[PDB]
């Protein structure tokens, strides 16, 4: 499994503060064994890949399920295709819990960005009620399978687990909590897909990572990178890529 | 004195090569003076039209949030369309409503911020079949209506457009007069409710079916001043919808 370091800029950032952030990133000596991915905001999708180095990977934030159709303010994956971007993220806790994103919606997201040939940062996720009410597992792993029957190619698929609970709760995830986690993930895809998509998917955590924590975080036998939210808009991002390092 | 508005809602459509084909078509129309044109690309796109189309046409957003900058995964900022060179965008549309589960509530806060930040809203309003088989357009239109006013410190920089959804994919039709009833009872709506100044200038544009055939008929209507465009707004026929007046 290929170390993997995504950065999701969320909705922040202009052409001038983007334009600058790239400049740093450019700069950055990406390390051979590691994928780097941005994730602009939509709108500047392809402001972001006609300027970023081809060392990084461009990821849309979200997309829709069809190809073109009825769907104000939705892109497709056609659209992020077109605009040079490979990879898009999918489910996020933004998605979810903010914007009401159902499972079976996610599931056909990804069905459909993997069939037009992007890759896919499917996102899951517990919340603190779900965590401290003892279904963690039940959450994730149901999550994960409502995807899981929504697909059949898992070689372009990346997982992402966000503590969600740790959002702005008063609680904190360790390097051992999200190692737990990570390692019932890989645990659920040998025994509901096979040992091979267990053995090669990756699963990156999507909670607080810093320059600070990164390297402790990816010494986990199971963590196999990020994708970063705020540290991912600094030159802060370039120490968290040498993580593995 | 209200200006004539087409709006072209592109929705989910197109790419680059496609597109501009598009942009082609519209750069070489003839726009009267008369009217004010906007078209509002997939959000991967306002970049790229805005680049590409002529100052002629102004460019909106489909959809936008409703702070500035934040943890919101797959959102936009009126910020981000302005800096695209942008200077609209639709709130409300009936695909934002109906199935992505928008909140009036919502809404009024997105058509607020938007508006604080300098842009123009097409603001879009509208009735279910179910809704209006049910007698209830008055009230359903009305307090859509009065959610976005609640939401407002000044109504310049806004278009309101009636879709009506009962008649969009359903097998029903809207005639001309249908239209223009709805019009006028917002208009007189916005005459009670907020002031004759307002009601006597602004733009109340229909989102219902319209194609090059039909137009003129529907641009005729005393208090239909325009429309928001659906699927012909990707096809030249755009161009006749434009010289709906001429």
């Amino acid at each position: 499994r290929k170390f993997f370091v995504g950065g999701n800029w969320k909705m922040n950032g202009r052409k001038q503060s983007l334009g600058e952030l790239i400049g740093t990133l450019n700069a950055a000596k990406v390390p051979a064994d590691t994928e780097v991915v941005c994730a602009p905001p939509t709108a500047y999708i392809d402001f972001a890949r006609q300027k970023l180095d081809p060392k990084i990977a461009v990821a849309a934030q979200n997309c829709y399920k069809v190809t073109n159709g009825a769907f104000t303010g939705e892109i497709s994956p056609g659209m992020i295709k077109d605009c040079g971007a490979t990879w898009v993220v999918l489910g996020h806790s933004e998605r979810r819990h903010v914007f009401g994103e159902s499972d079976e919606l996610i599931g056909q997201k990804v069905a459909h960005a993997l069939a037009e040939g992007l890759g896919v940062i499917a996102c899951i996720g517990e919340k603190l009620d779900e965590r401290e009410a003892g279904i963690t597992e039940k959450v994730v792993f149901e999550q994960t399978k409502v995807i899981a029957d929504n697909m059949k190619d898992w070689s372009k698929v990346v997982l992402a687990y966000e503590p969600v609970w740790a959002i702005g709760t008063g609680k904190t995830a360790t390097p051992q909590q999200a190692q737990e986690v990570h390692e019932k993930l890989r645990g659920w895809l040998k025994s509901n897909v096979s040992d091979a998509v267990a053995q090669s998917t990756r699963i990156i955590y999507g909670g607080s990572v810093t320059g600070a924590t990164c390297k402790e975080l990816a010494s986990q036998p199971d963590v196999d990178g990020f994708l970063v939210g705020g540290a991912s808009l600094k030159p802060e991002f370039v120490d968290i890529i040498n993580a593995k390092q």
